[PDB]
């Protein structure tokens, strides 16, 4: 769907900001610092589950650019598992929302925070 | 959800962007120059539809910035009306595509188009 590579990265940047706002709001919550409403959580973990699946397909061939490495599409197996484990996270995430479960929701969360860093730390430049 | 109003104008503008890829990326199909694979249309209507929900808590008190005119705050029902308005536009494209109808499709294409055009005339700085 892009026209030249930068709207690939245009795109899949702008999933990250979106991905980033999801996630991120929710630190309080898991936290305890801003109160747990099982309903609101449960809505915005759906929102993130969509977002989640977008980035992918904007690393498609021909798209280079922006702050991702060329490592991503050498070792295409590779990138693939870490995006796959990533949304295997999110729904670990999506369940502990769907079930009202808090203590589950904190454990899920930083398990997909590690997964967001370690695909970071791998494939994008500093 | 915004640290400083810049956040909010970052997160609606990604927004944007997301749904300016997945409402255009149908214009092909729309004039019949790709095409017409219903089930892949009725997921990306979907993903539309995630997608268009958001920009519009994005626009809350204290984020003026951007391309975003004041007027969005001062006048609060009218933007309202418009959105809603936009949504109802995007419901009416989802049932269209979960339908597999063609036709339908094409007008509901051409109305949601014509909705994201009115309020930007309206509320973005050109
Ligand atoms: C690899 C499998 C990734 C996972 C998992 C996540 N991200 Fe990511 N992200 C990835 C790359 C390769 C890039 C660079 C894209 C480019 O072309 O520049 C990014 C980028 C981001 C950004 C920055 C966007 C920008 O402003 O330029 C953000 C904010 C971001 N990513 C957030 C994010 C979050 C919160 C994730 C887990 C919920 C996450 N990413 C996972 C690769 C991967
Ligand atoms: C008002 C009810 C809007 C509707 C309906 C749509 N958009 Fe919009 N959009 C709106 C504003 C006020 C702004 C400016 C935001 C800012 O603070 O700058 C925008 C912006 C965009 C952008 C540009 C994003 C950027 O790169 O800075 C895009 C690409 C965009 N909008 C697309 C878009 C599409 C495709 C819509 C219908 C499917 C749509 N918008 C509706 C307000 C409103």
């Amino acid at each position: 769907q892009f026209a030249k590579p930068e709207d690939a990265v245009k795109y899949r940047q702008s999933a990250g900001t979106l991905m980033a706002s999801h996630f991120g709001r929710m630190t309080p919550v898991v936290k305890g610092q801003a109160p747990y409403d099982a309903a609101q959580i449960k809505a915005n973990v759906e929102v993130l589950k969509t977002l989640s699946a977008l980035p992918w397909a904007a690393f498609g061939p021909g798209t280079e650019g922006g702050d991702a490495r060329p490592e991503i599409w050498s070792d295409a197996a590779s990138f693939k598992q870490k995006q796959q484990a990533f949304q295997d996270n999110i729904v670990k995430l999506s369940a502990a929302a769907d079930a009202g479960d808090l203590d589950k929701l904190r454990a899920a969360f930083g398990d997909v925070g590690a997964s967001c860093k370690a695909c970071h730390d791998a494939y994008r430049k500093k």
